[PDB]
């Protein structure tokens, strides 16, 4: 049955709640972003109103074939009325099209649902600064102090400099980047830009990217693999067997692979600086795991919450075990005593 942390009190609304069948009393289903753990259940046969960003609504229509008449895209940073309730969508700094949702309840309560987010000081200057938030439905994916990671900018600098050096030393090396969902597009686009190449990919992944309103995308991506020296493959194929196989298919055009796996976190971060990352190598194949995250680090999350000062926090991730839930609640209390709210 639908869990309570997917339901918005004082409304008929749910958030990211498409796999429970007809939720009793639900008048509007919001979708924060196009990741499968959140959209699971949507299809061309869904006949209730879905509220989302423009980009998410492009992906709904084109990838899942949801009918247009049930897709209700909203502009960002704009006060809108849904079934008599004021709402605002804000940029979540997650994947393309991903939003946070502010709900202004008829009784005066204000609720923020972060969806999935990577907290940033730029959010301290959005429409969130303009009123008090009483309840926060928080993406707690990395809510424990061991989760540190570098900025996205530092990680992309490492990736660009590594690829540029490799291919200038060996003009016959191929660069491969893994993916399994939307998100993290800067990794492969930034490398193709420094190399003077388009990114080559499957027809299905090219279609997905053409839904994202990314400026000058026709200039950076292609389905012609022959004309490209940066290839995108499914994340499952980013291993020595899968890469050796791919290299066979390129017909002697290339004699080396440099591959990137943008993971969220890996425990090499507790010790290792970004400067100190090394690949796994077998033969003429090297694989780099880079810590490119689209979720808040522990410190990023803590700063956002200590700035917002919510009256009540509802975690939406890691809620399945009693030790996880109790540990998160103890961090929330620390933050509140340290900050004075
Ligand atoms: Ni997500």
């Amino acid at each position: 049955t639908c869990p309570f942390y997917k339901k918005i009190p004082g409304t008929g609304f749910t958030v990211d709640a498409f796999q429970y069948g007809v939720v009793e009393g639900c008048t509007a289903y919001f979708l924060t972003h196009f990741h499968s753990d959140h959209y699971a259940g949507l299809s061309k046969h869904f006949t209730f109103p879905v509220y989302c960003s423009e980009i998410t609504g492009n992906l709904l229509k084109n990838k899942l074939h949801v009918q247009e008449q049930y897709i209700h895209p909203l502009p960002l940073d704009t006060e809108c009325i849904v079934n008599g309730v004021k709402v605002v969508l804000l940029d979540a700094n997650h994947c393309p099209g991903a939003v946070m949702i502010l709900f202004y309840l008829p009784n005066g309560t204000v609720i923020l649902h972060t969806g999935d987010f990577r907290a940033d000081p730029s959010m301290e200057r959005s429409l969130l600064a303009d009123q008090k938030v009483h309840m926060l439905y928080l993406d707690t994916t990395y809510c424990s102090p061991e989760y540190t990671f570098p900025s996205q900018q530092e990680v992309i600098r490492f990736a660009i400099n590594t690829a540029f050096e490799a291919v200038t030393l060996n003009p016959h090396a191929l660069v491969v980047c893994g993916t399994y969902s939307i998100g993290k597009e800067k990794v492969f686009l930034a490398i193709a830009d420094v190399l003077g190449s388009k990114v080559g990919m499957s027809q299905e992944k090219y279609k997905t990217l053409q839904c994202l309103n990314i400026p000058e995308i026709n200039s950076l991506i292609t389905t012609d693999m022959c004309s490209s020296l940066v290839h995108l493959l499914p994340m499952m194929q980013i291993n020595f067997k899968g890469l050796q196989s791919h290299l066979k298919k390129c017909g002697g055009k290339y004699n080396q692979i440099l591959a990137f796996r943008p993971t969220g976190w890996t425990h090499s971060n507790k010790f290792t600086r970004i400067a100190d990352v090394i690949p796994q190598t077998k033969g003429n194949i090297s694989i780099y795991g880079i810590p490119y995250s689209e979720h808040s680090s522990y410190l990023e999350m803590k700063r956002f919450v200590q700035w917002l000062k919510p009256q009540k926090i509802i975690p939406t991730v890691n809620v399945g075990t009693w030790k996880s839930r109790s540990t998160m609640e103890k961090y929330f209390r620390e933050w509140k005593l340290e900050a004075g709210y």
